């Protein structure tokens, strides 16, 4: 049997459990980027204000169109620079790169570009290089240089600690993205650099860097996306909002009853968990390294919703009680294998219902687990309450009710490039979503006995009708009296067999 628990469809999934969603404007909460009075169904929408507002400050994007954005010639407009290098016509892949080192000069030396010349001559045929060129790469500096055109607004900062949301249009990142993918970002490449060192990087550059056979299908899913939307402006809203709470469980007497389970070894997060609540696997730099190196979970649907690319521009590193909620985002590509596997299949038509807002119904989530240096140290404590809390704050929706709530979407959270065991972070998931008050759907990625090693688990902690409490305290016990006392780094029993040990006695 391929699947576990409570059946599928008995969970509870978006826009059908939720509330009706109010009107949307602007709040100190909550900042709004298109004129909402004229917001319509399948209706590209309209920018506010109609005109380029700028602000060029500590508290908002720094963006390529402003006034301040200069350059030595005598301050010269760096914008204009940029206008210049890019409406000349690209031929061959030197013509693009020579036009991206005219507005940074400083860079010339320190990116290399291997991956886009191999990209544009070796692996695409003649005639998908000529559409290349002759049709894509023309459209995306279009939608790039309309910038200041459709981004109207300054786009806040998402800063530690803040709790804000930014609602954007496809159209809106369709431009930003198209910026990034032409380096255009201000202020954004350094090293040494201060002031966004704490951000992620956001400009390209790293795509067209190093010798990597993946570099192409990352291209091949970035050009796909920018052909779709070239071709055919989307009409889409996208709300990101940073979560950041103080208050957490008193875990240990935590009084509130597990909720229902259904786990499988089939399908995957992106695939099989529509209208649910989906995890990214996130660093706390979120996006992790998509533009460069790195091409697993997070990177992978980063890549095929590329819109959440944008997060990276305003975005500040998470800490440990914080997570990235982005609703909207439309799926753009598929693909096949993982990591040095990976590959790009082929274009996706989402068929998402979109919300009251115009936003497809598609909530993921990044929450970055630890980065275990080695397997013990996860059990410790005060890692485990860690762990925990940043699940509770990826899966808690105050404001609202908990039968409002879609299941939650997720799997092997931490138990890949990060080394943490999946057993551990089964549990410590179903413990935070049942804190949380939301049911879980878990996939394993192809694991049969982690599948029924979680479900006989849940299975037993709800029939002996233990609490989070109860459980939490269960593993404060399993690391005092089995991993602290320990001789080698492995411990004489793993976590389940006691637990099942512990309780029954
Ligand atoms: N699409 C999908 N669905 C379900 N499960 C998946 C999927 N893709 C991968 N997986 C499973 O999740 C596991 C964890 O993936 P990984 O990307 O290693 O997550 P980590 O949290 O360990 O890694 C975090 C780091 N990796 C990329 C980020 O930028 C972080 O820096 C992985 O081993 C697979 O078993």
């Amino acid at each position: 049997k391929k699947w576990l628990g409570t059946p599928i469809e008995e969970m509870r999934k978006m826009p059908r459990c939720g509330i009706h969603l109010p009107s949307l404007r602007p709040s100190a909460s909550h900042t709004v980027t298109v004129r909402v009075d004229l917001l319509r169904a399948g209706e590209v929408p309209k920018p506010f204000p109609t005109h380029y507002k700028d602000l060029w400050d500590n508290k908002h994007v720094k963006m390529p169109c402003s006034e301040q954005n200069l350059y030595p010639v005598t301050a010269g407009s760096r914008w204009e620079l940029i206008q210049t290098a890019l409406l000349n016509k690209f031929t061959r892949p030197q013509n693009l790169k020579d036009a991206i080192l005219k507005y940074n000069v400083a860079y010339s030396k320190k990116w290399d570009f291997t991956a886009l010349v191999d990209f544009w001559d070796k692996v695409l045929e003649e005639a998908e290089a000529q559409h290349l060129y002759q049709s894509i790469l023309p459209d995306m500096v279009k939608i790039a240089l309309c910038l200041p055109n459709i981004c109207t607004q300054p786009i806040p900062l998402l800063k530690q600690k803040m709790n804000h949301s930014v609602t954007m249009s496809q159209e809106q990142i369709a431009s930003l993205l198209a910026n990034a993918f032409f380096c255009t970002f201000p202020r954004r490449n350094a090293k040494m650099k201060s002031e966004y060192s704490s951000y992620p990087d956001i400009n390209f550059n790293r795509l067209f860097e190093g010798r990597s056979s993946r570099k192409p299908e990352k291209l091949k899913t970035l050009f796909c996306y920018f052909r779709r939307v070239t071709e055919k402006k989307p009409t889409g809203l996208v709300t990101f909002t940073r979560q950041s709470l103080e208050d957490f469980p008193e875990w240990e007497r935590c009084e509130k009853p597990l909720t229902r389970l259904h786990v499988t070894y089939e399908g995957t997060i992106e695939g099989n968990g529509r209208g649910m609540l989906q995890v990214d696997f996130a660093n706390r730099f979120v996006g992790g390294g998509v533009t460069g190196a790195g091409l697993v979970q997070e990177e992978i649907r980063f890549l095929i919703n590329p819109e959440l690319i944008v997060s990276r521009l305003f975005t500040e590193v998470l800490d440990h009680n914080e997570c990235l909620i982005i609703t909207g985002t439309e799926q753009y590509s598929e693909y096949t294998g993982y990591a040095e596997t990976y590959r790009w299949a082929r274009s996706h038509e989402d068929g998402s219902e979109k919300d009251d807002w115009q936003r497809r119904c598609t909530e993921i989530v990044a929450i970055d687990a630890l980065h275990f240096r080695r397997y013990l140290d996860q059990f410790v404590p005060e890692k485990v309450r860690r762990e925990l809390n940043k699940a509770y704050c990826g899966f808690l929706r105050p404001g609202v009710p908990s039968e409002n709530l879609s299941a939650v979407a997720t799997g092997n959270w931490g138990c890949g490039a990060f080394g943490g065991d999946a057993r551990l972070k089964a549990l410590i998931q179903i413990l935070a979503a049942a804190a949380a008050e939301r049911d879980v759907v878990y996939f394993t990625f192809g694991d049969s006995e982690l599948m029924r090693d979680i479900y006989s688990m849940h299975t037993f902690l709800t029939e002996r009708k233990l609490d989070v409490g109860k459980v939490y305290k269960l593993l404060l016990r399993y690391y005092n009296e089995e991993c602290r006392n320990c001789s080698t780094p492995g411990p004489d029993i793993k976590l389940y067999p006691f637990i099942y040990h512990a309780v029954e006695s």
